[PDB]
């Protein structure tokens, strides 16, 4: 795809075999996502974003499809009104920015 | 430019006679600058994302370069931990998305 910013970036992404709504973003290292069952073992993370620092909780190796582009990295879930996808998984689905 | 995202996508803007770096941000709605002085009339505003809301002063009408593009829009100036460029920004210069 080419996808233009005159609304946000929300995506159809797919884990666990739900769909759900995330936005992309170049802003963001680390993915982050609203709550839902992830299947393994967490470990504690703090991460800043512009409102202050959030706790989250730190999964890997977790396989997300997105855009049909299959995807396995660290997901960061936290206190967010919003699934984000940052960084860490829009460099395996060769996303970049153009202007 | 064709921008990947290996690392954070940075770029030099001129504002105000100044020149600052920032933060090209896909998932921001807006334009928000660490605190500087902007000419003109603003009026207050409050933000969100990550981490909670902040309070920010908004200024309209306010012309930036980036990459060779005089764009003007509404800038943000706040108690951010970064600078960002936000979608009201960069549809003007016409970045898109891609993969
Ligand atoms: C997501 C992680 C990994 C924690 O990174 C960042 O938050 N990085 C931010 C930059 C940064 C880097 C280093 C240190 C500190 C900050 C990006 O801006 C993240 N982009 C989004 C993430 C996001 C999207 C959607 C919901 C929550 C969070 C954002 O804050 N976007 C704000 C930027 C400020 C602005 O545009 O005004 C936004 O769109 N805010 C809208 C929408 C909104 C409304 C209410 C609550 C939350 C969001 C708004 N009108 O305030
Ligand atoms: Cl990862
Ligand atoms: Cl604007
Ligand atoms: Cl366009
Ligand atoms: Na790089």
């Amino acid at each position: 795809p080419q996808i233009t910013l005159w609304q946000r970036p929300l995506v159809t992404i797919k884990i666990g075999g739900q769909l759900k709504e995330a936005l992309l973003d170049t802003g963001a290292d680390d993915t982050v996502l609203e709550e839902m069952s992830l299947p393994g073992r967490w470990k504690p993370k703090m991460i800043g974003g512009i409102g202050g620092f959030i706790k989250v909780r730190q999964y890997d190796q977790i396989l997300i499809e997105i855009c049909g582009h299959k995807v396995i990295g660290t997901v960061l879930v936290g206190p967010t009104p919003t699934n984000v996808i940052g960084r860490n998984l829009l460099t395996q689905i060769g996303c970049t920015l153009n202007f």
